[PDB]
Formats: C-alpha cells, structure tokens, sequence
C-alpha cells in the first residue's frame, strides 16, 4: 500500500509572496515517531492562509499552506496511540502537547509547541517532510493541509466521529471553533448582553452564532460589504450596519445605539482601525473587547491607558480559547447532535485543483467559507 | 448647632498648578437635599491628589483636593436615608448612584455620576458648596476632603463601624481598597499563582497584601526605592527586585525567572514604560496584566496587538473594582475583624496645616501613607 513508503502527490506550493499557488508534485515522507500521515478529504480557505500570500504574516517560504481541514489517517508512526489508520481526523493548527505550562493551565490554549510565535516552518522535531523538485518545502502551522497528503504531530491532530461529514466538519478545524469560542470561551458573553461583531466572514459569522448561543439580547453586525447582511441576520444578528453609510466614526454610532457602548465587541477582520474602533465602541466601564483578527506584521496601535483604567477589558485568543485536541472532537459531537449547522457558511465548493479560484472568491468578497475537495 | 448655617473653616486650597497649597478660610454651605456635610477627622495623601498639583491630572482650578478620608456626619440634607449625624463615615471618590447602567451591572463600579471622566468640579447637581474670598472653589472627585468640612452627595458616602479608628480606617477610603481590590476583584488572582507588582507605594503594598490573601505562591515586588523592600517582604512579597541592578530589561528579567512570565502583573505607579513592562512580563498565553496607576494626561502607549492575540488579558480598574457604597464598609468590617493591618502603611502623621510637608515626603520617597489629622 503506502505505509512506510514515500508518497508522491499533488500539493499547492507557494514559492513567493503575492504569487499564485502552484500545483506541484511533491514527495511526502513517511511519518516518524509520534506523527500521523493524513489523507486529505476537505480543506477550507481561512484568511490566515491569505495573510501569508499577501505578505502580512511572515513564515518560511517555499511553503505548503492550509490548516482548516479534515481527512483520514493513512498511517501512523511508532508511538502514536491516540489514532490509527482509517480514523477520521481534524488537523489542529495549535497543538495540545499536554505537558507544558500552558497545556496544564485549564484556561489557556496557546501551547508552547506552536509555530506561530517564531515560525520554524517544520514539524515539532525541527525537520520537514515535503520535497518538491528535490528542494525541501516548509510546513505551515505544522499542518500544511493544502496537499493531498500531509504529516502532522500527534498532539496536533484530533480523532473525530467516524460518521462525521468531512466536507462540513472541516470548518471546525479553524473558522467555526475560532469564532464560536471567541464568544463562548474567550469573552464569555453573558445572557441579555449586547454585542458588536466587526467583520462577517466565516469566523465573524461564527462569532455571531456564539453570541446568539450565549443568549445575547442584541447582536450588531458590522461589515462594509452589505451582501453579508442576509446571512448575519439569518445566523442571529439583531441588526447589521455599514460604516460607509455614516458621516460619524463607527464607534460613536455604536455608542449612541447602545446607551454608551456594547458589552462585548469582537474584531474579526485584522486591521488596526477596526481593532481600535472595536475597543472604543464597548462600554468604558463594563465592556470587553476581543481581538480575533490577525494583525499585519510589526504594526502598532497607539492607545491611551485611560481607556482601560475606567474598567475595560482587552484580550485576544487563538482558536477561540479551545484546547485543541481535547475540544475539537466535542464540537464535532455537538455538530452531529444538530446543536448548530455549518451549511449557511459554506457558500462554495471547488476541487483542490481550483484553489487559486477559491482565493479569488475570498478577495472578491463573494464567498464566506469555500471548501476544496480532493 | 451649625446645621443650616454656612460653616467657615480652614481648607487647603490650590489656586494655581504647581504651587504650594494655601491654608485659607473657606465657607462651606449647608447640604442640599440628598447631601451630607461631614466633619473631617483624618485625610490621607493619595498620589492622584499630587497628579493634579503636578498637572498630570487636569481638573478645574481653584480646587480643594483630597478624597482619601474619614469623618463624622455633621449634618444631612432632606431626603437622606442612609446616614444620620454622628455616624462615622468614609467619602467615596467614585459614587454608587445605584440606579445607572454601570451600578446595575454587578461586575462594574465606575458609576456614571463620577467626576473623573469629564471633571466639572461640582457636586452631582452641577453646583459648588465652597467659597473663598468671594470666589467659588471647585470640588474634586465630588469629595474634596482637604478641608475641615465638606459636602458630598449621599451616594458618594458610606457609613462605617461606630468604633473604627478613623486615623487608620481612612486608608480604606482609597489607597488600600484600590490596591487590595485590584488583586482580589480585578485580577482575581488564583491560588498558587505568580504575581509581580511594579510600585511599592501605599497602593502597590496593598496589592501585595491582596495577592497574598488570594493565595499567590510568588509575589515579586518591583521598585527602584530599595527602602520599600522590607515593608513588601513584611507584607507578603516573596522577593524584591530593583530594575537598576540589572543590565537587562526588567520584563526580560522577570520572564526568565518565572518560566515565561508571571500570571498576574500589576502596574501601581503611573508611567507608560512601567505599564509596558508590566504587560510584557506576564505570560503571553495566560497572563492578566492590570493597570492601577493613573497615567499622565494625553500620553499613550504603542502596542502590537499580537501581544494580546496569544492569550493575554489587559484590563484596568478604579477603586479596586469595589462598588463603593457596599464594599468600603464591608472592608472596614474585615479590618474591624482584625483580618488585616494598616499599621505597616502609615509612616507619617502630620497636622492638617502641615499639608505641604506631607507632599514633600511623598516626593522624597521617604514615606508610604502620610495621614493628616484635624
Ligand atoms: N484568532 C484566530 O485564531 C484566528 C483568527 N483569524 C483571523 O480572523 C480574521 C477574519 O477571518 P475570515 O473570517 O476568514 O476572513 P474574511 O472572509 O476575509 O472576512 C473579512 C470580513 O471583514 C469585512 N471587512 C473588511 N474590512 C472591513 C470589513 N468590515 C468592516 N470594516 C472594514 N474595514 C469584509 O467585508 C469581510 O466580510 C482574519 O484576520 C483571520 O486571519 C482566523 C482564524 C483564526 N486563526 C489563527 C490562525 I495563526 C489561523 N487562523
Ligand atoms: N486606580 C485607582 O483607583 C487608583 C487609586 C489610587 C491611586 N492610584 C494611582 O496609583 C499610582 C500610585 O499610587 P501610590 O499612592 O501608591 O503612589 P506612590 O508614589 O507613593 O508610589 C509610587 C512607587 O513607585 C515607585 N516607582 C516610581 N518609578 C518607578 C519605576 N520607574 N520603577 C519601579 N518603581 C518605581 C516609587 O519608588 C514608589 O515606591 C498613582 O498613579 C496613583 O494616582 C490609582
Ligand atoms: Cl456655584
Ligand atoms: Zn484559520
Ligand atoms: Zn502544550
Ligand atoms: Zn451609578
Ligand atoms: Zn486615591
């Protein structure tokens, strides 16, 4: 079959920034001890993959991007015990090693084995498993899912329900868990509260769902693209506003609309201005502002400390606060039990080969979550 | 009786910024409905009072400062149901109107009837009560305690135990509650956690106490004034560090000795550089940084939101997060229950008239909490 042997498959390689994805033939090496080789079934296009392409997120190039996915274990390396071939799995962009200070803390999830802080672009052992034209290709967030087959560390993969529809549940790999957890875990939206969500893509809309689920009484959705309004309202938004319709700065508008400011603001775009407006629109005395969007590299915000002194809370989080390996499978169970649906988010489905077309949809703002099938 | 009549007394008025306080004769008009005229018995010198003197905190001048205090109800206005003459009381720089959005929210205390956000220098009805040489003198934070008599709104005054040593219990009026509550109420320091406290003035030392009461395992006290360490140690600090002894940045020094960073850091000074170090020294994935120090006017920080995205929580609070009308007396009760001691804080006791000498000791750093008696 393929276990123990090198696999030669297709992968979308980014050789340089601001350049189209090149579909190459790569050699995927067999998994070492404590690694799992996965056969991809469905991958979602997260903006963070785009952040690398536009040059806003730095990470070693050439590289195989992708981190929102679902697939089947092709083989496991010696030592692997949490999963076996044929198992349906979801690769996790933030591992859960279970040994570190962070992992052993019940309230934090940014595991110390991540590759976000200082991007080595390798697996946890400091080595790569891809080769294209003889040249070694870097991994992204230790998942590199834009490939027919990838190898990830064991603590970076979760075994999910065998009955899970992979083309739906892959969104739980990032988009959904990130947005839903931001509301539910990170901010911890109280019942009867008012929330404002800035940005309405797959992640932001999921944040709307999580606010709805938290029992928020009012959910104001903000986006400059009005086409997103139908979905937003459908998912729980009590009202949607377009900053371009006003002469006043977005935060004053919200302050006036909510008797002084929302209780929870969510920045789910990744811009300095929306991050500021987001902190500004929540009530000075009892507002919590949560940053979900990923900021452009080495950009700084100028903030007057007095904004926080009155009683505001500013915080950010990766993966919606979910301890990865432990939390994702549970969200899949919730999906199976029909606790929430992912159908409104998936607007486009294309074959992996059309990956570039997928990104064009994101750029045009015509798509929410686009899924690539292998 | 003096009730109904205008009281003529001595008060430390400030006419110009950065000039000595003038002990003059002012006229304290009688309390209007819902107001209380209090006879000051002991006022403490809080660093914020100094901020107005130095120009760091802007407020209308002329003004009678002072807010950390205790006294006896001289007389009450019409409709006053919470206090009666003779009742030992404590004025609150932040009131608890009890009927506003912030007051109805259990997790917040910045009552909308405060005079910090936008200083008017008046009592809640928009008018002044003091006069000096034919001119009206402004109030400060609605309290104005550097006067033998003062008039405060009912919701900005709390009655305490009719046996409380007002010469000590006055620290609960600001300094102690602010620091203590910041650890207990705002950070919500967890048992076995590791904390860092930048600034060992009366408020920092109080935070140390609160960090120990919460059951922190390590309390690293940071200060350039070496003479504070003995007190810090005495109050619970596991170790004291002086930034000047190092050739390396204090934040780095602190991360290196706490395996990545502390769990809860507190900035209890009011400088931007210290507020930055304080944010930087708490673990990037599970650290909560709390701002206690009132920063200088108009100055603001430059931060990379990536500092928050990984898991950090940044918040600030006034009055240690305590809802003034309810928390202050409760605190006194605990003091009355001998649960804590303010003796280690009060380092100098001066007669009201020696007020300028008080601020001199504060500027020299050879004092923690100086009390002025009447
Ligand atoms: N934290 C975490 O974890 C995360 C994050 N993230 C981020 O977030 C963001 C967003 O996402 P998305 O959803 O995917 O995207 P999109 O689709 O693109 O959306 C966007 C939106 O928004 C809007 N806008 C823009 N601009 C504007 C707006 N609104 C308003 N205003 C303005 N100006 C548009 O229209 C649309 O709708 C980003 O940043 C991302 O990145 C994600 C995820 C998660 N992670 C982490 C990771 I290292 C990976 N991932
Ligand atoms: N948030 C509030 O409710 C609230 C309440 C009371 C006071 N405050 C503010 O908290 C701050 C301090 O209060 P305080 O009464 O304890 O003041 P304080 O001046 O007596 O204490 C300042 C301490 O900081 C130390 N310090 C100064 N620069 C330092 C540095 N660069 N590095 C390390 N240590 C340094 C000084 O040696 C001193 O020990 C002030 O801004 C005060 O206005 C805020
Ligand atoms: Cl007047
Ligand atoms: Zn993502
Ligand atoms: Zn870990
Ligand atoms: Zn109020
Ligand atoms: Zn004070």
């Amino acid at each position: 079959s393929t276990a123990g042997k090198v696999i030669k498959c297709k992968a979308a390689v980014l050789w340089e920034v601001k350049k189209p994805f090149s579909i190459e033939d790569v050699e995927v090496a067999p998994p070492k001890a404590y690694e799992v080789r996965i056969k991809m079934v469905a991958v979602g296009i997260c903006r963070t993959d785009d952040h690398v392409v536009s040059g806003n997120l730095v990470t070693p190039l050439p590289v195989i991007l992708g981190h929102e996915a679902a697939g089947i274990v092709e083989s496991v390396g010696e030592g692997v015990t949490t999963v076996k071939p044929g198992d349906k799995v979801i690769p996790l962009f933030t591992p859960q090693c279970g040994k570190c200070r962070v992992c052993k803390n019940p309230e934090s999830n940014y595991c110390l084995k991540n590759d976000l802080g200082n991007p080595r672009g390798t697996l946890q052992d400091g080595t790569r498993r891809f080769t294209c034209r003889g040249k070694p290709i870097h991994h992204f967030l230790g998942t590199s899912t834009f490939s027919q087959y990838t190898v990830v560390d064991e603590n970076a993969v979760a075994k999910i329900d065998a009955a899970s529809p992979l083309e739906k549940v892959c969104l739980i790999g990032c988009g959904f868990s990130t947005g839903y957890g931001s509301a539910v875990n990170v901010a911890k939206v109280t019942p009867g509260s008012t929330c404002a969500v800035f940005g309405l893509g797959g992640v932001g809309l999921s944040a709307v769902m999580g606010c709805k689920a938290a029992g928020a009484a009012r959910i104001i959705a903000v986006d400059i693209n009005k086409d997103k309004f139908a979905k937003a309202k459908e998912l729980g938004a009590t009202e949607c506003i377009n900053p371009q319709d006003y002469k006043k700065p977005i935060q004053e508008v919200l302050k006036e609309m909510t008797d002084g400011g929302v209780d929870f603001s969510f920045e789910v775009i990744g811009r300095l201005d929306t991050m500021m407006a987001s902190l500004l629109c929540c009530h000075e005395a009892c507002g919590t502002s949560v940053i979900v969007g990923v900021p452009p590299a080495s950009q700084n915000l100028s903030i007057n400390p007095m904004l926080l002194l009155t009683g505001r809370t500013w915080k950010g989080a990766v993966y919606g606060g979910f301890k990865s390996k432990e939390g994702i499978p549970k969200l899949v169970a919730d999906f199976m039990a029909k606790k929430f649906s992912l159908d409104a988010l998936i607007t486009h489905v294309l074959p992996f080969e059309k990956i570039n077309e997928g990104f064009d949809l994101l750029h045009s703002g015509k798509s929410i979550c686009t899924v690539l099938t292998f």
